[PDB]
RNA sequence: GGGACCUGGUCUUUCCAGGUCCC
């Protein structure tokens, strides 16, 4: 039927496993909160690393679901952040990590923004 | 051989390819 052999894939392909999504040519002007924003129409994200020094972005959907969409909308559209329009597609990862720059710092921190509860019975 | 500038590719922060200018 709609099924298929979605047991594996890659950055340039779709229906990938994996619950990763790639950005490429991403703005230099943009931040965390946009790579975000972008894929939150989409699902619930859980994860994000912004590759700056370098014009890439990567994010982690809670969803394979979310992720699916979310290309499948892209593979015909191109998202804008700050009013410009970069390119998508898969990650060839799986599961956000961060090994090679301190930009990680600024990136588990913005997830915070997006994901706390921020209501008054805090203290 | 070196430097500067522009565009594209890109899978973890870069790297790579092409064009232009100067020594």
């Amino acid at each position: 039927g709609n099924d298929s052999k979605k047991f594996k894939g890659d950055s340039r392909s779709a229906g990938v496993p994996s619950r990763v999504i790639h950005i490429r040519k991403l703005p230099i002007d943009v931040t965390e909160g946009e790579v975000i924003s972008l894929g939150l129409p989409f699902g619930k994200v859980t994860n994000l690393l912004m590759l700056k020094g370098k014009n890439q972005a990567f994010i982690e959907m809670n969803t394979e679901e979310a992720a699916n969409t979310m290309v499948n909308y892209y593979t015909s559209v191109t998202p804008v952040l700050r009013g410009q329009p970069i390119y998508i597609q898969f990650s060839n990862h799986k599961e956000l990590k961060t090994d090679s720059s301190p930009n990680q710092a600024r990136a588990q921190a913005a997830l915070q923004a997006v994901n706390s509860v921020q209501s008054g019975n805090l203290a």
